């Protein structure tokens, strides 16, 4: 059949570079498998390559070696159109339910194989989407089950680098619809950035913000430095796990874990990456920063680089927001479930294999009422879905949030 | 010789009924074991046994007997009176420096022994005194030194009840004092509350608050069930740091901690304590509440004995100043060490046997200047002591710390 690919980097401003260097060396990493350009649709804010902060103006780097991966890359979405509905219709190959871009849709076949790669910000049952959008697990399922059943492929691979990836695919992806995914951590980790300044790696130092992430990298760099038709999906997922897992020091590594239907794993990586002719032959520990660190980490090296109050009233901005959600979810829990125990029911981890929510519309009208009162959760506010899905969970009534959620904000 | 005694309850409002009806307790024990009222000082702030919310008025408990220990208590420093000042003038015996209250002081001979007791809320390196006072731990060392080089007693004993209670005597409590101290934890734990509503125990059920603190009635529950002419102060120190530990189950218990001349632990008891004539024969686990948590469990069972609005936005009102006080600390150590070094810098705890703080004057003025942009700490914000001692032990300047300050609040 027909290998189709769709990229997708969740992210936009200077901080996330990482984000939109990682989607861009897969899009040259299938070109030169043999992937062609109209089979593979390119999700990236575009804010990046020409950015004023870019010491490599109109070039992007996903590693130290500095190899540019910007170029040739198409702009299907970008801007205002790195949208979840976007990326739904994309999937679904409905050219009629895309607003704006380039229209480029999977209208695949049944004999046809995708490959879907994820990289950003995310967090419990959650993916980032630019500009403050959320994308909720049970929706890319339904996507996923809806191409499915209109025999829209025959098998499909889905790698998703975001901060506790596990839970969008714990206890709710079908192993039925010939869908293998890995994602960057389990259900209560977050995922780690690498290629960052000041590290070894070293990356050409005038950069100020972190090249990669470790698991996007991983997999990225296996790819590029093995032959694909030897190559197993399973020894890809193997070599990847245990890169990510970073000598196994968890404090600085996380649990690459795998979903959907295992039988895939058997299967060689060229049935889904393409092979490179180049390849033909063939088969030390990271300092790592955590995914919400990086933009503290990114600002506070912006400030020593000229330590000017501007840059310091901007981390205090920051902090202070990010202090005010932490807070804020925090008192919800002691208005609904009393002190000492508003804690451990926000912040109690479900068993694996259990979803993260039982009911993902109530988990949608809870941030609707959260961001009502107490404003948008941004990015970082993503880390707090567990607490939300875990106030559905419990029975709390959406009145008692309303309630709560007045009191606090 | 004649045997003195200074007790403290450190805290006010009915929230805080324990740490004064732990004080009433030690009382009515020193008195049955023949100290005399003259001999003893007694500071309460004296808001407790007649306060509107008390369902026995004119009374106070200790324990779920339901004693009174309030009736014959003296009125020697209450209500304004309950300052440092006026503790150290009283340790000091010196009439002339005291201010307010009844004028009885630790005017003692060279032959006598003296024991103190201080009961409340405490951080890393201070006590607190009642309507947001401080008191620092190198001021009551420096009353130690002062009354001992005026040949003030003989030996002298002193159990302290407070957060972090170690911290206040670590590295720089002398052993040449004829001081020997106890205390409820070590240098970076908090302390434990019992006798709450709704815990076995079992108070009586119109108590809203509760009755006594762990390490306290450890200490007075084993002196008034032992002849004192046999107990040794080492025989109470191990029946205490046993009970304290409850089960040594540190996640619900404290180290009692021991500092100063530990010869004196082989002395019998009644030497400090007196010997009452009736205990003259004779030689389970307890649910405890951490010391700041108590506020927010009183509040939240006010709220629930009516579920009353007032009741609710008054909690969100405390959390929401505590979260402040936390998130301006946290954003200092942003400010002065970057992103990923503030928290291990402020957090961080020294081996035991070194001082908290190498400039205790510095401390002083860390806390002047976070008070002078972020408001006052309170008693719950004694928590961030060490966050303060840490920033100077760091060599970090006022002037820096004013920036930093400036730019949080
Ligand atoms: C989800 C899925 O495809 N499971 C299959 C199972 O049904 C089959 O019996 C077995 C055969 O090896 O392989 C596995
Ligand atoms: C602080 C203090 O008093 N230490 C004494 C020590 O000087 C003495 O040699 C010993 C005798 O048993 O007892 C202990």
């Amino acid at each position: 059949g027909t290998r189709w690919a769709v990229l997708v980097a969740g992210s936009n401003g200077y901080e996330n570079y990482r984000h939109q260097a990682d989607v861009c060396h897969a899009y040259q990493l299938l070109i030169k498998g043999g992937l062609k350009e109209e089979n593979i649709v390119v999700f990236m804010y575009d804010d990046i390559a020409w950015h004023e902060l870019n010491p490599r103006p109109g070039v992007i780097i996903n590693n130290p070696r500095g190899e540019d991966v910007y170029a040739g890359v198409p702009k299907d979405y970008t801007g205002e159109d790195v949208t979840a509905e976007n990326l739904f219709a994309v999937i679904l190959g409905d050219r009629s339910k895309v607003k704006g871009g380039s229209g480029k849709v999977i209208n695949s076949k049944p004999e046809d194989r995708i490959f879907i790669f994820y990289s950003n910000h995310g967090g419990p049952g959650v993916l980032g989407m630019p500009n403050e959008q959320i994308l909720y697990a049970m929706d890319f399922i339904d996507v996923l089950k809806k191409k499915h059943a209109s025999g829209g492929y025959r098998e499909m691979v889905i790698y998703v680098e975001a901060c506790e990836s596990g839970s969008l695919f714990e206890g709710i992806m079908p192993k039925d619809l010939n869908v293998f995914v890995t994602t960057a951590s389990n259900a209560q980790e977050n995922s780690w950035v690498t290629y960052c300044p000041g590290t070894e790696p070293s990356p050409p130092p005038e950069y100020t913000t972190c090249l990669g992430d470790l698991y996007s990298v991983a997999w990225m760099e296996d790819s590029e430095s093995h032959n694909l038709r030897r190559e197993t999906v399973n020894q890809q997922y193997r070599s990847v796990k245990e890169r990510t897992s970073n000598f196994k020091d968890y404090a600085m590594g996380s649990h690459v874990m795998q979903y959907g239907d295992t039988n895939i794993t058997a299967e060689k990586l060229y049935l889904f990456q393409g092979f490179d002719p180049a390849t033909v032959n063939l088969p030390a520990k990271m300092e790592v920063v955590h995914q919400r660190d990086a933009e503290l980490l990114f600002m506070w090296q912006m400030y020593q680089r000229s330590n000017k109050t501007h840059i310091l009233k901007q981390i205090a901005e920051t902090v202070k927001h990010r202090n005010h959600l932490d807070g804020s979810v925090e008192l919800i829990g002691v208005l609904l479930y009393g002190p000492g125990k508003g804690s451990p029911v926000l912040q109690s981890v479900r068993d694996p294999g259990l979803p993260l929510v039982d009911n993902w519309a109530c988990l949608k009208s809870m941030v609707r009422v959260f961001e009502s009162h107490c404003g948008s959760l941004t990015q970082y506010g993503m880390k707090h879905m567990r607490a939300f899905a875990n106030i559905c969970n419990s029975g709390v009534s959406e009145s008692s949030m309303e309630e709560a959620c007045m009191v606090a904000c």
